């Protein structure tokens, strides 16, 4: 009846109506391939707020064409892209849902054509292309598209930013000693690895005052790579730094072995928020209601973060608002269809 | 494995990729008062195309604003409402489904302010306005307010036409001897109260050779009313008049107690099936992938329509598809989410 998944949670001054969260989930839907939202986006992203998600992080926006995944993806190097995005966020926000944005840089691991980078030479596998190892120059440029993409994500009306350092691409390789050879202030060390994350973190919130995630990938799963210990300093520091929350996912730095199962993410979500004493957002397998509902009740993230469930039913939330037992608002339209 | 629920069903040349049918469901977002498409119904309609829905019928749609349920509905009684429609009709097309429409005149049911109208000036319920009884010029023009709102759903690019004489509305009214209580060629005999609906399928038929449903409420749950044994003449008639399929509900003629549970207006859409020899579709609850597996499989109906279930979860044939073990086409974004 009166349940936790379904209670409100306030960051900053952002209050959101309920812990269930759309994780970034590229779409691949930019087909004029210049970083342009799309009719693709306009049905996706709003059939989740509908379905009474109280948070949609829309996905992986690249910082700079270079900064992309895949030629196909959203992008906010320019300031055309403000009116795209704006629109996007009129059509979320409409129907109940905060929204959020993922500013990306993808690394190594972009498949544009063209010059790649990364912290150091060094390509995802062998059968990658080999990145140009970064300037301090291009390091700052960097920054710079990352404050950039900031201030035109709060012109658009964006309620949340999230930095995206994690699954493998620039912000996570330089923070993974796998990926990060450097023997500079940006490599070599605990700190220095972390600085490059540090410097958009403040980057950003010279421009933007609003609720802040952070992704990380908590282990690289690899004997000589990072484990969720190590993000617990990383977190500390974040903290200080004025992020609100951290989306806790794991691994895509390098090619690995990965053990997956249900809530096989949580425990690195639940480490890295008590031990930092920061709130966490947990991912990964999170199929049911009551799933969810024990993550939240034993402190073990203050948000669960959803994926291919919400791909599979953008209404996941009425779904597990019954199997809960919970009261939760429909619009107005599908009151009496969802006979409670 | 291999399902009949999720199996091509081809009428006219017109071919549905499976059997699974959107009810037309009224949303009330026509905020404008207008009739005009807006970005509710933009958003709504799509989102089960994108859940692999077949065939989705949009909302009664009224031929005239008096024939309007509220002022909030939608409207095709202008040539101004082409572009909408025609922006809808590419939202849903887009994304794999087939559109239709339901041509819709509200009757005495009518909630706009000002004249509504009926076969006989004779109330819904005491708490009911009291309609004007028609002239053969009313008639003429209801007949012609249907014409037009066929020919402008052709030009918007529908693939289905519903004429909408079900649920107490204008033609089911002159249907039913309840509210039909007319001594010339429009009323007194079985013959004559089938004529106006006939004279529509007419109308519509000059104007249209594609895919054409009529929706029907096959009982009045009245002594004196309507049986389903009624509508097999109806449906013999209409089935030379070159109606392709019967979109079989009930009631809501008059105020009736109605038992209701699942699948309990499949044995009126069996009845017209085999003994009119014409194609039905099944609806009213139901709820599971195995439910409409038998509806279908036992020759009950031909399509089974869906409600509520629909507002419930706009992806529900992929969820039957997963009860029922069936391969279905994902939109390629969501292929690896829908993992099978």
């Amino acid at each position: 009846m009166n349940t936790m998944l379904f209670s409100p949670y306030t960051i900053r001054g952002l209050t959101l109506k309920n812990r269930i969260v759309m994780s970034p989930m590229c779409m691949y839907s930019c087909d004029t391939k210049d970083g342009a939202v799309r009719t693709w986006h306009k049905i996706h992203y709003p059939a989740r707020a509908v379905g009474q998600v109280g948070l949609i992080i829309v996905e992986a926006t690249g910082v700079t064409p270079q900064g992309r995944i895949s030629e196909r993806d959203l992008g906010i190097w320019s300031d055309d892209h403000i009116a795209g995005l704006r629109e996007l966020v009129g059509l979320v926000k409409e129907h109940g849902a905060a929204i959020g944005i993922a500013l990306a840089h993808a690394g190594r691991k972009s498949q544009v054509p063209g010059e790649i980078i990364a912290p150091s030479a060094v390509p995802f596998d062998d059968s990658s292309p080999t990145p140009k190892e970064m300037t301090k120059a291009d390091i700052e440029e960097t920054v710079q598209a990352f404050q950039n993409g900031a201030r035109r994500a709060k012109e658009a009306g964006f309620d949340v930013i999230e930095i995206h350092a994690a699954h493998g691409f620039l912000i996570n390789e330089f923070l993974s000693p796998l990926s990060n050879r450097r023997q500079d202030e940006y490599g070599g060390s605990p700190e220095n690895r972390y600085r490059f994350l540090g410097e958009v973190i403040d980057a950003v919130r010279e421009v933007w005052d609003g609720p802040l995630f952070v992704a990380i990938s908590a282990s690289d799963y690899h004997p000589d790579g990072l484990t969720a210990k190590d993000y617990v300093p990383y977190a500390k520091r974040m903290k200080e730094q004025g992020v609100d929350l951290v989306d806790v996912s794991s691994g895509a730095i390098v090619p690995a072995r990965m053990n997956v199962y249900p809530g096989y993410q949580v425990p690195f979500a639940e480490l890295i928020r008590r031990e930092a004493d920061i709130p966490t957002g947990a991912v990964g397998l999170i199929t049911s209601g009551w799933q969810a509902e024990e993550i939240l009740q034993n402190g073990r993230a203050d948000l669960v973060f959803l994926g291919a469930e919400l791909l599979r039913n953008p209404y996941w939330p009425y779904a597990a608002a019954r199997e809960l037992g919970a009261k939760i608002s429909a619009p107005v339209q599908y009151e009496r269809g969802w006979r409670f």
